[PDB]
């Protein structure tokens, strides 16, 4: 039992809600909230910007940090890093970016990284400004990650449309 509230369940593991990430997070503190990042750390928009401005830029500062460390991250991967006053931890995921020409099929390996944590709240990776398909990510979501996921729909008529159409 978890203290996630409102959920569609989807499948034996996935369930999803229309709501704000950011809201949702300061609500319920989970051990894992994802964001929607880039290679660079660079919190601008989306969900990323959006995150990072809840933490009152803490976020972008210690990302700063990883990558004058550790250089970018690949596309498809992930490293995990403070939730701030969001969530115990934050896993940075790249998806593909399409309005950058990157390849969809690194969706699945993006998704894998969920796999490493036993429960997270996260949005549907390379859906918004990256510019993929949401009905398509939130079917590699289900086929690909196995551990118990609550996806976060901000916009409530693609949410809408995600329920209706999921197979
Ligand atoms: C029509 N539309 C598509 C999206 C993409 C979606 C991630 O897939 N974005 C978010 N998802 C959840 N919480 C969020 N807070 C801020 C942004 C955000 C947004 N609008
Ligand atoms: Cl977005």
């Amino acid at each position: 039992v978890n203290s996630f509230s409102g959920y569609l369940k989807l499948t034996d593991n996935v369930y999803i809600k229309n709501a704000d990430i950011v809201e949702e997070a300061k609500k319920v503190k989970p051990t894992v909230v994802v964001n929607a990042a880039n290679v660079y750390l660079k919190h601008g928009g989306g969900v990323a910007g959006a995150l990072n401005k809840a933490t009152n830029n803490a976020m972008q500062v210690e990302s700063d940090d990883y990558i004058a460390t550790n250089g970018p991250l690949k596309v498809g991967g992930s490293c995990v890093l403070s939730g701030h006053n969001l969530a115990k931890h934050c896993l940075h995921v790249v998806g593909p970016n399409v309005n950058k020409g990157e390849d969809i099929q690194l969706l699945k390996s993006a998704y894998e990284n969920f796999n490493q944590h036993e429960v997270l709240l996260a949005p549907l990776l390379s859906a918004g400004i990256f510019g993929a398909d949401p009905i398509h990510s939130l079917r590699v979501c289900v086929d690909t990650v196995r551990t118990n996921v609550y996806l976060a729909v901000f916009d409530k008529n693609l949410y809408d449309k995600l329920v209706s159409s999921f197979l």
